């Protein structure tokens, strides 16, 4: 078995480095399930020569609606569940990471099917906070993903591969992703029929 | 459909700004319904010229209290329900937001009517905390509505416009609010009569 | 109605302050009842000359103890709930604060009557943390309850009183408290009596 | 009744200290029953010069993991519970602690066996982080169990003892751990096994 992490707290990642460069969000966010549940999915990228600390991820829905008194709201926003709860928002960058919302009953994409999608006007904004260990000060990085960007039943190629006691990151299949078989009823459709 | 902030992360608010100017809260709170619950409303402004991370709202009520036991506490403080326990109140301020307390059966407000509001005495204390990116340093700005500063059935007008790929701020109308048809029945009072 | 706080944010406490002095806590804690349930009480003291952000309260208590299965843990730690989970530990720290722990079936004096108290060995710590305004670093105040410290049956004296448009505070009445009527039985003996 | 922590502030720990020293994991993690669950337990160590503010642990499963849909997650992180709901994992770093995850239904060692154990191929980091009071800066520390460093039915030895007034620790204890008498089934086997 090789280690991860080594007893003294250095990782076991990219080979010689030295623990601006700027952190990275893949370019399109998935949707596809993960043990019978609907997920979606973006990846974040580590920062190849520094630790980021007291590191967090979360996610808004900049979405402009009505409420049924008639108040338009432009681009109201609304929290997306990335493992606040759990505390699985809280990081450990230390590699290329999958993010992953369950889309359940409280998601914004509860009723949202695949047809359904493309019409919608919607934003997913991702945010990244953390603490950069050598330069002491906090940064924040941000991106956007827009309906045409979210993409309905893929998967995200795994960039992880243990090459000589290192592990190394395939930085080319970052952005990469693949197509899996995925039904198409939103996650309200589908746990409608399964509750049958 | 035009992005609110695009890939790089750059936000296409306020045309070519630069991302000691100080925060603001609108003059007047606003209590109204938004999609069958009751509701207290005020806004804070975002910083024109830099983000602020790791950003987030809180308020208290300044309520001078007897226990049941005759202790009398001068202006006691307790917690206003804003966005704590979903991450709503970790904001993502990049244009003037109207924050909401949903006023619920643990809210302070449960059992204040239209009537009854203008005889209460309280204040309501607005404080948002964050890093200013730029300067470095962790940032506090306050601000308080008194009872009379509440206004029972208001809502607050729009401030956000698409002008030319950019969305602009009509900051004049940010203090702006109009009239709404509102029950004057307290939420308690509405939850009573609905529950029948 | 006078305010506590303005509109532009600055408080009207300690009229013509400045907004390395020390914070202070009572140097005892009381128990009584508040509004039909038993509270351990202590008091928190402002800093007279400068706001502290980002501000929080929390307590441990230090117990030597036995585990089931014969393991003796020395000084065990344990949290005390002071507000945790509704923000109440997140303080406006702009004048003493009375600060309080409900007695309850989770707390680690469920079982602790007024006569069992004197026999128990135990430890209450008391710890602020908060961002200093003025010098822009992390502070960190700490204090301790030991059981001969903790008044069964006491009320903290109010410190705050209406001078001049402005609140003043009478610092000679922080660590001051006077006896009230308080059942001698523990919490869980309240409970279950008044559960019949 | 010898305190732990004095009016001041000022702990009682290591006689005539003066509060770069690196912060200590104990080299191995220990499982073991508290009052009938069973649990997961690691060492963190204090610094011997200085309190970490803000203080916080975390701790990271690492184990490669396939989803019922065929898709495989090399290294699949999810976070293991150490006080998170309760504040429990907010320290207060006066001399070595003893941390514990207790096993339960939602514990990713839920099922894991004494015999089981051996066989399974995962990892947890530990994190501690916090800001070290002296230097000002924000301080993370990592280290790394693996299977084979985490030892079934063993508990930590005891470092606590009080010498002249002063609370002294045995640092040469620090790792050191003894058996004890412990059932080898899994925790959901222990469990169902006690609800009949
Ligand atoms: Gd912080
Ligand atoms: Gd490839
Ligand atoms: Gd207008
Ligand atoms: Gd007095
Ligand atoms: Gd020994």
């Amino acid at each position: 078995i090789q280690r991860y992490v080594r007893k003294d707290g250095k990782c076991n990642v990219h080979h010689g480095n030295v623990r601006a460069e700027t952190l990275v969000f893949s370019t399109h966010a998935v949707i596809s399930m993960r043990d019978g549940k609907l997920c979606l999915m973006f990846r974040v990228g580590d920062l190849r020569n520094s630790h980021i600390v007291e590191a967090s991820i979360r996610a808004k829905l900049i979405k402009s609606k009505q409420t049924s008194e008639g108040e338009f709201i432009p681009l109201n926003q609304t929290d997306i569940n990335v493992g606040y709860y759990t505390g699985d928002d809280r990081l450990f960058l230390v590699s290329p990471l999958i993010i992953s919302h369950e889309i359940n009953q409280q998601s914004p994409f509860w009723e949202i099917s695949k047809a359904q999608l493309p019409k919608e006007e919607l934003e997913i904004v991702v945010i990244l906070e953390g603490m950069v260990e050598a330069t002491g000060m906090t940064c924040q990085a941000r991106s956007s993903y827009i309906t045409s960007e979210i993409l309905w039943g893929y998967r995200f190629t795994p960039v992880l591969t243990l090459e000589d006691g290192f592990y190394e990151v395939d930085y080319n299949s970052f952005h990469e992703t693949y197509e899996t078989s995925t039904p198409s009823l939103s996650a309200k459709e589908l746990a409608e029929l399964a509750n049958r």
